[PDB]
């Protein structure tokens, strides 16, 4: 029941003394009512009842019609001394100058939101209805939000106003300040503890990632600068050793005989990514995770001081299993179709294309999995909102984990690991030939599937992050092409911003946790992952700040001293990382066979060399299969007509033709597997013991906090 | 006349202050005068009574006027319990400084203690007396009440919360040991009924197999070629403790530990809700203690041997000597731990207790388990072929086990140590009078005639219980009957501890505690170590993996001759061969020379035979077995840990009733 005063950036009522805390917006009742008048009148009486109750509770309200549309009506709110102080006393809110000194607008909005949520408006049939969500869900209220100080780009016209949003845009947001340390105190003052904790966690995470990236770059540099000493690569590239070894066709009819020379580039890359530096980096990451968690616990203190039925479970657990089942299948089919369409290196282009296709399908399935998780959680009746979001966390994390990680787990553990000798190929259930890796293995394949997935996730998420709000706002503006182009107040143009749905930072935390999973689980195959994480986080801080400050309405401040249900997830991933890295190094990498050959099979008893040497590894490790020993009566003529050669070599430790044991696993195979298992056990035990010692030694609480009290 | 109260006066005792008069130098008289004047002026009543037995030993009592005690903090004396009154008065006395403990230590007071209600043997003469002590003794302490339930509430009301929680923990441990023991005996019986189907033991007794296998001197110079069939009775005994029943029992104990921890946490939660530098030096001592234990065990077995029935008697006597020397070393270990923790000078008493208990537990742990760990893992696991035996130090040969293994005699050592310790300790504390069985003075004088605990009795009881738990959970694969032994031990321990506390020990000041103490972390550490210890025990100490590998792989035409899977020929197709002409690659003195026409012998190892290109080298079977062992360890550890975590997550840790109370309250 008021008109626009004339000042566009006003943060006060028309009088200029009462501060606006919340804006209530609803559609005018004079519109062209359709369907039934009953619903319109009921929602009406509900809105007058709620407003009358709010005024009775002691809140001043003023409204004014929209300057552009005749139907939009905005209703304002205010909280004087008495009610504010009374509610501060009631809710245990823990040198007074003025209103804008000790009751900051964030706390004022929090108190007003509490009052508006706790107020009742109507009781019928002896049932009590209350909660602001019901008003919006029933269509009574279009929205309800507080106001920003001013525009992000230009300073506030009010001289008294601090224009905090301008400071956030200049210093914190905007890529101009890509280097300055973010002012977490200002974030807490302006957005609340929920945002400040998230951004402090992001900053600390990216710092620890910088440390990890420095160490990983050191290890990668050690691997790269030491190349001429990687003897097996020289043997593979040598046309007198590698070129004379006739590898054995991997598939049945689409594969000719091939020589081991062609894989020289892949051998060099493996030498880079399969050195002892990678093992040292895995060992270091083992303690790095513990240091990260413990020092985050310490920071989580200074920050608290400084800033005060099972049917749906089994079903959802079965929805995560079928998701994993379809992920592996889609990866395999993408690889197969890319290979069939095959006409720098052709084996580097095929891998890149297959990984790109798989990443595209995973990104497509992400949204479907999100919707399925929402549907499953809604079926269950949450006890409270906290349990709702906790269940959503536990389901979405598993779904996302099973996506990309079931994508990589296959390459690591079930790619060419249970395939027999050519005489008796292993078929899963018929004509399902089990493909196997090159003599080098699928370490490089996994490293390529991992880097493409990480980069694609980062880039696509960031582009979606900054664009979807932008395009939404642009089209919303396009809906009012009428040439108004005039001065307008703050509230109506804040209503044009996005609502910033109830989930909040759920998606940001989810993406950061998935990135943590990539960087911590498979670090035994890609030491450069922490650098990717560092770059991604450096961009993400500014991306999130910009999107929150420019293309989203002001969240009602809520406060929490912990990030939430993600911390148990971080602990679980920390526990699983050691096992995953141990298995990766044991099986996905050929380090253990190389060490075994160097120490026990390059000597006169086994090899022919006087002293330990790494020479002869390739020739003495590869096996032999006779062409005419192909069993099975079906498909006798895959390639028997060629007859160009007679013996083919394959990547497996089996006895040669002749011998009492034709093609059974030999002593070398059992030595290698025993060494692998001993390595796994020793690494796991040492890493866990060191982690326990480090956790026990550190006080787990800040020293200065103890000093002050 | 055995009166609890003042002479012809209504006032209830809380403590007694005794001293010896200087009449039988005057510094003690002046100290006593100053202390008495300060106490009297402080606002507490006192009365002096000369001991009937000796006039020199003058006893002085105190009281607690209600106004003073209330100010410092149906009937007036029924609102507070006597235990609470005694605790309040003790706190008041501690708050004053001349430190009652300092006066006691400096001779100012001979003792300071509260009083019991009445004699345990006879009921209180006073009809008004509740006679709580007599009823408590008859129904809970005397062994005739062994099978009655434990009145926890009464016990806490009389003594305090510490005693109540200790006894509740002991009772619940016994209750869970009931299930552990029934499952263990079920597994043992299952193994026992399968003696006839134990193929390899029957092969060992079968002379056509056992007697035709000439083993090579297991010892040095002495022990000439010994046939194998002489130990098939030992093999028969071993076949019971080496069956799948032990594996099943270990798997079951893996989850039983989790149940014990989780439900014990629920018990704690319910009880809490219902009621209102020099470190390197210590580690060196630990290392030397472990080495000393190993050395003494080795020397004991050496002296026993160098002098069915023979080997069993030698093992038993070696176990007794090891147990005796361990018990002897225990006193020195306690003394040194106390001294070294005293040199640290902790500021308070709680930190002193924690430091003492951690070091005490570590010393006991090494002293008791060093022999077991050596005889399980480091015995007969790195001795090479007889041609080049391993002398790691020089002239100190490493002993080796029989073809079956050292598991049976490891179980002998465990059974001897556990049982001997318990029985010995029991009799030492208080079981002499009962077997042997099978004027008037005031109450304060009677209590003064008695002796107190010493501030470490509860710590010792907890220590012995934790060591028993360690024996039960760590080496459970070897000895599945350990839980039954623990069950009986605790069944007697509850009653014996109650009896000694109620009869031979002075009344203690009550205290509260929110948990048993620093012992729970010991329990989680013990469980985490026990899982891996059992994994390695089953993998290495027991020959269950070699025989499974033989059954599944080497009874098949590619490596064997049997038409289908079977254990036939395991003994003869697993033992290695040694040629005497290769006596010593070192060209040194050999004992094999001569001794008849014998030219070859067999030994416990999976090496290649003479004449093979890689003769006397580990063969394919050895590597197969090692891979199987490592894989079994990995699988067992991972599955056990996953199951434990799943159970921990599944259990909400609450009775589901706390939420109802929250809603109502
Ligand atoms: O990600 C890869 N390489 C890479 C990534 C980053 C840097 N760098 O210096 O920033 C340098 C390199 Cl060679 C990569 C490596 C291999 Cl073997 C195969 C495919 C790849 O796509
Ligand atoms: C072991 O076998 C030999 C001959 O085969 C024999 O005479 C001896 O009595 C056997 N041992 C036992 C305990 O029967
Ligand atoms: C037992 O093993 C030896 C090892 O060469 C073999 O000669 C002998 O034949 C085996 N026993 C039987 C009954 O064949
Ligand atoms: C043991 O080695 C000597 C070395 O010449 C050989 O003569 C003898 O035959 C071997 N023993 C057997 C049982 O073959
Ligand atoms: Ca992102
Ligand atoms: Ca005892
Ligand atoms: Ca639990």
């Amino acid at each position: 029941f008021e008109e626009f005063n004339g000042k566009p950036d006003s943060l006060f009522f028309t009088d200029g003394q009462r501060r606006i805390d919340f804006i209530l917006v609803y559609e005018d009742e004079s519109k062209k009512e359709n369907n039934k008048k009953g619903t319109n009148e009921k929602q009406k009486r509900k809105r007058q009842a709620y407003e009358s109750n709010l005024i009775c509770h002691g809140l001043q309200l003023e409204a004014t019609r929209s300057v552009s549309d005749d139907k939009l009506v905005f209703v304002k709110v205010h909280a004087p001394w008495e009610v504010l102080c009374t509610y501060a006393e009631i809710m245990h809110i823990k040198y007074i100058l003025d209103r804008d000194s000790f009751f900051n607008p964030a706390t004022r909005s929090r108190i007003v939101y509490f009052i508006l949520s706790r107020v009742k408006y109507q009781v019928m049939n002896n049932v009590n209805k209350f909660g602001i969500n019901r008003l919006v869900s029933s269509g009574i209220y279009k929205a309800a939000f507080p106001l920003h100080d001013c525009r992000f780009n230009y300073e506030s016209e009010d001289i008294s106003c601090p224009s905090e949003r301008y400071l956030l845009y200049r210093e914190w947001a905007h890529p101009r300040s890509i280097y300055k340390k973010q002012p977490l105190d200002l974030i807490r003052k302006y957005y609340g503890e929920k945002i400040g904790i998230y951004f402090a966690w992001l900053g600390y995470y990216t710092q620890m990632l910088l440390l990890a990236a420095v160490v990983g770059v050191a290890c990668f540099l050690y691997g790269y600068l030491d190349q001429d000493n990687c003897t097996w690569s020289k043997e593979v590239c040598d046309p007198d050793i590698g070129g004379q070894i006739l590898m054995c066709p991997q598939c049945d009819r689409l594969c000719p005989f091939w020589r081991l020379n062609i894989t020289c580039e892949s051998s060099k890359k493996l030498c880079i990514f399969d050195s002892f530096g990678t093992l040292i980096f895995a060992v270091f990451m083992g303690v790095w995770v513990t240091l990260f968690l413990e020092f985050w616990k310490r920071r989580q203190a200074e920050l608290e001081y400084e800033w005060d039925l099972c049917a749906s479970a089994v079903f959802f657990w079965i929805l995560l299993i079928i998701a994993s089942v379809i992920g592996i299948i889609v990866y395999r089919l993408s690889v197969f179709i890319v290979f069939s369409t095959t006409l720098l290196t052709p084996q580097m282009a095929t891998s890149i294309t297959a990984s790109i296709i798989s990443f595209i399908i995973i990104m497509i399935l992400n949204t479907i999995y999100e919707k399925v998780a929402i549907m499953i959680t809604n079926f269950e009746l949450p006890r409270t909102q906290t349990d709702y979001e906790n269940s959503l966390t536990m389901k979405m994390f598993l779904f996302q984990f099973v996506n990309y990680y079931s994508s990589c787990f296959y390459i690591a553990f079930f790619k060419g690991k249970f395939v027999g000798y050519p005489g008796d190929p292993v078929y899963l259930l018929g004509k399902y030939r089990s493909e196997e890796c090159d003599p080098g293995g699928c370490l490089l394949e996994l490293t390529t599937q991992l880097t493409i997935i990480m980069g694609g996730k980062a880039i696509w998420n960031n582009i979606q992050e900054v664009l979807l709000p932008w395009v939404m706002n642009l089209i919303g503006r396009y809906k009012r092409v009428s040439g108004s182009e005039k001065i307008t107040p703050r509230w109506e143009q804040d209503y044009h911003l996005q609502p910033m749905g109830k989930l909040g930072l759920f998606y940001e935390y989810l993406e950061m946790i998935i990135q943590f999973g990539f960087v911590t689980l498979f670090v035994a195959s890609f030491p450069l992952a922490p650098l990717l994480a560092l770059v991604n986080n450096i961009l993400e801080i500014r991306v999130d700040a910009w999107k929150l400050t420019t293309q989203f309405r002001r969240m009602v401040p809520e406060k929490a001293q912990d990030i939430g249900a993600w911390q148990p997830i971080m602990q679980g991933i920390a526990i699983l990382a050691v096992v995953t890295n141990a298995m990766i190094i044991a099986f996905t990498s050929d380090m253990i066979p190389r060490l075994v050959y160097y120490w026990s099979f390059s000597i006169p008893p086994y090899g022919d060399h006087t002293y330990y040497t790494m020479d002869g590894y390739i020739n003495n490790t590869l096996s032999v299969f006779n062409i005419t020993d192909f069993k099975n009566t079906d498909k006798e003529n895959p390639y028997i007509g060629l007859g160009n050669y007679t013996l083919c070599r394959y990547r497996d430790f089996r006895n040669p033709p002749g011998h009492p044991q034709e093609y059974k696993h030999n002593i070398y195979y059992w030595h290698v597997i025993a060494a692998k298992l001993a390595f796994i056990i020793v690494m796991e035990h040492i890493i866990y013991s060191v982690k326990f010692f480090i956790s026990y030694a550190i006080p787990d609480v800040s020293k200065i906090t103890k000093s002050k009290i």
